[PDB]
């Protein structure tokens, strides 16, 4: 017995301000059933498939976000973009470079088999012009395509190396769509 409850320390992890117990509890049960709470704090140890599970759950709760002034938003959703930056950076091999400019034309070509029916270069440059559903489709497709070892050197250099920051810039406006 004796309060077999979480300590206050367990809510603190590497991203400052993020309440990790609240993140764990907010994620859908199909994610939290299949990870541990310490997994959220240590992407480097997590398998590629489990990173993708976590990232998809983050997109889901970012889509279903509370108001920006809600305490839940301040402790969880506000930090999802940095959290995804970290998980995507580790997924892709950790050699991301913010001095690179993401090649929108190449990324547009990469998306043709999946999103070709509606995606545009203008949407890719200005994600706030997309709807909530369009952003979620793009984020989900990025997670699906992402790999620990890129099979195309040009896509890696020109797209995946800037993708943690590009993804962060796409999921951020999702948090403020009504």
């Amino acid at each position: 017995m004796q309060d077999v409850q979480r300590t206050i320390e367990v809510s603190v992890g590497p991203i400052v301000g993020l309440d990790y117990t609240l993140l764990y509890d907010t994620l859908p049960e199909t994610v939290s059933d299949n990870i541990t709470l310490p997994d959220l704090k240590d992407p480097e140890r997590v398998t590629e498939d489990t990173k993708k599970l976590i990232l998809k759950g983050c997109v889901y709760i970012a889509y279903h976000h509370p108001l920006e002034t809600d305490t839940l938003f301040i402790k969880v959703h506000k930090h999802i973009p940095e959290f995804c930056h970290s998980f995507l950076s580790h997924l892709l091999g950790g050699e991301d470079d913010d001095n690179a400019l993401i090649d929108i034309g190449l990324f547009f070509n990469m998306l043709q088999p999946s999103l070709g029916g509606w995606i545009t270069k203008n949407f890719l440059r200005h994600p706030n012009r997309m709807s909530k559903d369009q952003i979620k489709m793009l984020l989900d497709q990025i997670i699906k395509m992402a790999k620990a070892e890129s099979s195309d050197t040009e896509e890696y250099e020109k797209v995946w190396k800037k993708m943690p920051t590009y993804f962060e810039s796409i999921i951020q406006p999702l948090l403020h769509k009504t």
